[PDB]
């Protein structure tokens, strides 16, 4: 599992950021990108399919390998 953050449908809610600080950066204009890695901790696997539903713009893609 990775996390992406599609930069055109991101509004900058920051809910992503608020469920899993620990998945997600914001830049200075509040806007989401994955962080690090972006592959997805065994601890955070939840966090990250959650932070992907409550997205209101559908901006983040989780890819499954
Ligand atoms: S709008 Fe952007 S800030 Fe996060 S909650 Fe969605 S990716």
């Amino acid at each position: 599992l990775t996390i992406h953050v599609d930069q055109d449908k991101c509004q900058g809610h920051a809910r992503c950021k608020a469920l899993a600080p620990e998945l997600f950066d914001l830049d200075d204009y509040g806007n989401a990108h994955e962080k690090g890695d972006g592959v997805v901790p065994a601890d955070l696997i939840d966090k990250a399919w959650l932070a992907k539903s409550n997205c209101p713009e559908n901006a983040i893609d989780i890819t499954e390998d």
